[PDB]
DNA sequence: AGCAATTTAAATAGGGAAGATAAGCAAAGGGTTGACGAAAGCC
DNA sequence: GGCTTTCGTCAACCCTTTGCTTAT
């Protein structure tokens, strides 16, 4: 008794999106896309920070990789496709007897739900992050197996009703509970306006002699792969006073905001995996994580 | 209890103008833009160094960028757009707590006396800077919504009433204190006569053939977003012997003046913020000051 | 069907922001390489 | 009378992880 985990327990993605490639359009012709170009602006500021006070009557000087759009385009096009492959609850590292009993587990999951908000976030264009400011509205094109759908007016952190997105729900959660793929080509269009500037995906970098190192795919600005695959997650509205939707994590994970939302407090997603393999009735709020935890991926073992 | 400071707390900016374009127009007839285009002149000069008298017996020959306007146009029409988004008490990186507390520690905040002077600082035309001397008349056209706004003679330091910038203000005022965007289309037409020096951006040169590298955007002169945005910023009249309005910084720090207002003497924003979060009742010329800091972001942790 | 002039000077200064993190697994094999000396069939 | 095969005896660790100079 009290099975316990495998010591290498790891499952893969099950949401494959491409990193996303930012161009620039304008609302009526959106088929001449112009490239967007990570420029490098070096930028006179001053220096403002918390601890040293008397270096304030001082200026900094930091190049800036920027991105903005042309000033004869008036909407930016990001382009990306988001790939939901399936076996979902193989594992891809261990499993003998505790990934067989999550899947027996797991059936009984709502997979449209899951499905919906996974396609939701893609559809209300969550992907995009701060390229939504200032948007005036943002259009988002999906051509998954020659059927296109329009979405414009969705709000992002309200999971709504509507028909398309319910109809490209029914053909995600069809191999996420199966098996197979599905691939989304998702085109969002925002009137964000002429040269505003464009939000691509900042990278780390360790000594650098850039302040800002802005992603570029041949030095066009893009955007990660991760990123995208970031917001088409944030689902979790199941979490202990959950308020907003977060990205699903196995602590439930906000590093932005410093505070972990699933640890601590017997929701997490090893301590419902542990009762879905040893017995636990787990509810549909927390079989829908324990589910979407695994099409997130990650090494779930030690 | 005090509340400490986030490690990593940030805003962004929720002033977003684009880099503004410089075109060459006429007094009476405002519709034939022309570009104006950098040149590159080679002056002869003299070294006049405040070191080294044994020098200035010989020469001085550098090149320059210069924009100039063309002699058959006599008004310079430059053109950017301000976008005002909402939601500024959100916090990108942090929020929780100090980023919560703060936010309803900042909710009677006079916001429209903050969006007041800042598109009195779009309509007086001080995102202009050297453009504005030598200048007849400067006639700002914004327009907002599908309904423009036209001023010709407002005085750049006072904050005096006009009817015209304060129902500007209100679309604003309406934003910034709650969620959304606004956006200010806006036209700068000055008469500084026929032939006359344009003065755009000068970018930062590190290798440094020119000794003056203006800003340009596919040749047309230019000034920068960060430039633009510095101006509209600058409505902090509320520190220690208020004289003139400079830009809202965390240290109130002028670089070009080599002295720092609002840093030391307490009225900094870090020691006004930590304040406002402990329970302090802020005066209302500082609540401007902390939102205005707010709007423009920055790192305000650590 | 070669000829294309010389000197002279190329800007002083001020700024290059910090705060966060940098995973935990589990594996890492043995198989030959023994010389001296003493039972024990064998020329 | 050696002599040449084969079997029988006798053991027991603590390891360390790049420069040596460096051109007529």
């Amino acid at each position: 008794t009290k099975l316990k985990a495998p010591a290498v327990l790891a499952y893969s993605r099950k949401i494959n999106p491409t990193n996303a490639l930012m161009f620039a359009v304008n609302w009526s012709d959106r088929d001449n896309t112009t490239a967007v170009m990570v420029g490098t602006k070096t930028v006179a500021g001053t220096q403002s920070v918390r601890g040293n006070p008397n270096d304030a009557d001082k200026g900094n000087i930091q190049t800036v990789n920027f991105a903005n759009l042309p000033h004869n385009k008036n909407t930016l096009l990001v382009k990306y496709n988001v790939k939901f492959v399936g076996d979902v609850f193989k594992a891809e590292l261990g499993g003998g007897e505790y990934s067989n009993t999550l899947q027996t587990a797991l059936e009984n999951t709502d997979f449209g739900t899951l499905a919906y908000r996974y396609v939701y976030n893609i559809a209300a264009g969550r992907t995009l992050w701060r390229n939504r400011v200032g948007a005036e509205s943002i259009e988002t094109v999906i051509t998954v197996n020659d059927q296109t759908f329009t979405f414009s007016d969705l709000l992002v952190n309200e999971f709504d009703e509507d028909v398309d997105v319910a109809e490209i729900a029914d053909m995600v959660a069809g191999v996420l509970s199966g098996e197979g793929f599905v691939t989304l080509k998702v085109e969002h269009y925002m009137l964000l306006g002429e040269g505003s500037e464009v939000f691509p995906s900042q990278e780390f970098v360790e000594n650098s002699k850039l302040s800002k190192q802005l992603f570029d795919l041949n030095g066009q600005a893009a955007m990660h792969d991760q990123k995208i695959g970031n917001a088409i997650r944030t689902i979790d509205t199941w979490y202990e006073d959950a308020t907003t939707p977060i990205a699903v994590e196995p602590y439930g994970s906000v590093v932005r905001n410093g505070v972990a939302y699933r640890a601590g407090n017997k929701t997490d997603l090893f301590t419902l995996m542990d009762g879905a393999v040893n017995g636990k009735s787990l509810t549909e709020e927390d079989q829908m994580f324990v589910t979407a935890n695994l099409i997130r991926g990650g090494v779930f073992g030690g």
